[PDB]
């Protein structure tokens, strides 16, 4: 592309910026609980300040099992335990067949004790993790009604709407408090989506089937709209759907809307090379910064969640709609699973250093300004001080992005111009930056011949790619203005992060946790919930065999794989945040690791 000039400016914030994108899902296939599953929720929980919240998971209620009726939630338990032992939330869908139980919706007895399974779920969720945490919780309807082989159930039109109302029923009766919303489709033009549109006019206008009573509960209506390729066509086709639901529907005008799978693409198993790296993932910011500039900044639209924490398969470890690229390694005894962090979970973590007030900012060619439905656009955000462990940041991200097209000729120059920086005290800046070239663990991958079985140094090469490229913390010029002029590549991403000093250093890394992989590997996982402040360098990572510093490569990533050379990993390990002044904060409590012949 031709120049473009982008101004940002600090003096000027508009309106709140929500962090509505925080979600992803999957479908375990025809699993949860496995070793691969809980890496791969790991890596999910381990992107920085909570920048993924909501685990949208299907099939739920196949983890349960029925006597007689009494209910079996081990299975469940074990699920539920992990996604909170990350950080994660249920996007919980009321779908499954308790393990062959409920065939049939339009059977009474059925409908009302498909009721007592969720009130008993509910109930049983609240007690073990209180009201407060299971509140946040989506609860949500089946999966796709409109486009679901739902097999061995019947789930006829009034079907729907009696398991519906036995949904909302179960979920009052648990508590008043409990957020439950549908459908989760396409609401394809009528007549098609039966059951979708049903479901609103049911709930607008139709009986309860427990109750009587005109109308049912629907805290927030669920769409699916994917974009074959176009990140614009998201947005276009979403803008359609909820102006049909406003004009046919006057009680839900203020109704919030999600996107509960907002994909470039349907397909998530189909290989795509642009879902192996940086395309992938700068199209993803590229759709959030239009919701953000084009939408939100007037449907109330609410949740953009991108589907993508499935598990890849071979032949295709990078290729899939995948938050991380799997390997099965089997030719190791026992076989093993590494995990890694392809770019579109990386960017997950450059997104959640958005605060929350977003900036003006203006992005132009030759004089011309553009909106970001283009290939270069920017989201700017700054954040007002909360206690002494805090201070002003703002922090901008820039992506250049043409959608699922990858051209390695093809760059960009860009001029940042930033004013308007309120004075603070230590004044810093530090920037980010992550594309093909350099930050492609597929890339290192084919560069080494796709081994389908990488050996550990291997593995490590690979590893290396993952983190973007990071410019050491530099003092801002006084008057609170700073021009940068990088080239950028389509695809890539920039963000440039300014920063005051807090008065206090970092607060603690806790919840340390280590998950073995294989002899002499491991990863460390841990929370940022205490740590304060995102003017982060790196986490200092030791291990006492006393205390000796691991050497890496700085990362924000609340995750790291130890593969040392020497394959010597027993003893303890402590982590502790480490600020953009070279302050560190105190160590978490440590974490035992013994490997036994
Ligand atoms: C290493 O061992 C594992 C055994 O766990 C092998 O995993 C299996 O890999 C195949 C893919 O080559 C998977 O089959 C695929 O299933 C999907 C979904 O149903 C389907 O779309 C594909 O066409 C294909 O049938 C299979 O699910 C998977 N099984 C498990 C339990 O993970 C892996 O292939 C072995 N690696 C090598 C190189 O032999
Ligand atoms: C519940 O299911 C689990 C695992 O599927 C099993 O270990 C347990 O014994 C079951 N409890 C029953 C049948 O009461
Ligand atoms: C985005 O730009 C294309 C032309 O490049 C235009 O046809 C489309 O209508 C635009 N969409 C929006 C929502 O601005
Ligand atoms: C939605 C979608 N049809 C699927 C896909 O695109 O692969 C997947 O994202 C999800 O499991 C479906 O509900
Ligand atoms: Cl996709």
């Amino acid at each position: 592309e031709a120049p473009h000039l982008v101004q940002v400016d600090a003096a000027r914030a508009l309106w709140p910026l929500r962090r509505f994108w925080r979600s992803t899902g999957f479908c375990p296939p025809l699993y949860v609980l496995s070793w691969d599953q809980q890496l791969n929720l790991a890596y999910v929980g381990a992107v920085p300040h909570r920048g993924i919240k909501q685990v949208r998971t299907h099939w739920l209620l196949e983890l349960v099992t029925t006597r007689g009726l009494s209910y079996n939630f081990t299975h469940l338990d074990g699920y539920l335990d992990l996604l909170r032992e990350n950080q994660l939330l249920p996007g919980f869908e009321l779908m499954g067949s308790a393990s062959g139980h409920f065939t049939d919706f339009e059977d009474k007895q059925q409908v009302f004790e498909w009721k007592d399974l969720v009130s008993s779920l509910a109930r049983r969720y609240i007690g073990r993790y209180g009201l407060a945490h299971v509140s946040k919780w989506n609860f949500e309807t089946w999966n796709e009604p409109d486009h679901h082989d739902f097999d061995n159930v019947s789930m006829t039109m009034q079907g729907f709407l009696n398991y519906y109302d036995a949904c909302s029923e179960g979920l009052r009766a648990a508590s008043p408090a409990l957020r439950l919303g549908g459908p989760g489709d396409s609401f394809h033009t009528p007549p098609r989506s039966p059951l979708s549109w049903g479901l609103l006019r049911h709930c607008h206008d139709g009986t309860n089937f427990f109750t009587g009573e005109a109308g049912v509960r629907l805290d927030y209506i669920s769409l699916h709209r994917k974009g074959a390729r176009s990140s614009i066509s998201i947005l276009e086709q979403e803008k359609v759907v909820a102006q049909q639901i406003r004009q046919l529907f006057p009680k839900f005008a203020d109704t919030p809307i999600y996107n509960d799978e907002a994909d470039p693409l349907v397909g998530w198993s189909l290989p795509q090379p642009w879902r192996a790296d940086v395309t992938y993932a700068a199209m993803v910011v590229k759709v959030i910064a239009q919701h953000q500039n084009l939408l939100l900044a007037a449907f109330p639209y609410a949740l953009l969640s991108n589907d993508n924490a499935f598990l890849s398969y071979h032949p295709h470890p990078f290729a899939q709609r995948t938050l991380t690229a799997r390997f099965q390694v089997n030719n190791t005894r026992p076989p093993h699973v590494q995990l890694l962090r392809k770019p579109v979970l990386t960017a997950m973590g450059l997104l959640a250093l958005l605060d929350e007030e977003q900036l003006w900012a203006e992005v132009s060619q030759a004089g011309t300004v553009l909106d970001s439905n283009h290939t270069v656009g920017v989201l700017a955000s700054a954040h007002r001080p909360q206690g002494p462990a805090d201070a002003w940041r703002a922090a901008v991200l820039i992506y250049a992005s043409d959608d699922t097209r990858a051209h390695p000729n093809r760059s960009v120059a860009v001029t940042l111009r930033l004013r308007g920086v309120p004075p603070g005290p230590g004044l810093v800046y530090v920037t980010r930056y992550l594309d093909n070239g350099l930050c492609s663990p597929d890339g290192e991958w084919r560069r080494l011949g796709r081994p389908v079985f990488p050996t550990a140094e291997q593995f490590r090469r690979m590893r290396a790619a993952e983190d973007p490229v990071a410019a050491a913390p530099r003092p801002l010029p006084a008057g609170g203005r700073l021009t940068l002029r990088p080239a950028l590549r389509l695809p890539s991403l920039l963000l440039v992060h300014v920063c005051a000093r807090p008065e206090k250093p970092p607060g603690q890394v806790t919840r340390l946790r280590a998950l073995p992989l294989t002899q002499g590997q491991l990863v460390l996982v841990w929370s940022d919930e205490h740590v304060g402040s995102k003017c982060l360098w790196t986490y200092e990572i030791q291990f006492s065999q006393a205390y000796t510093p691991v050497s890496r490569k700085p990362s924000t990533f609340n995750l790291f794989v130890f593969s040392p050379d020497t394959g010597a990993v027993s003893g303890s390990y402590r982590v502790r945040a480490l600020d953009y002044w070279a302050r560190p904060g105190p160590f978490s409590d440590p974490v035992p690791y013994l490997e036994v012949p």
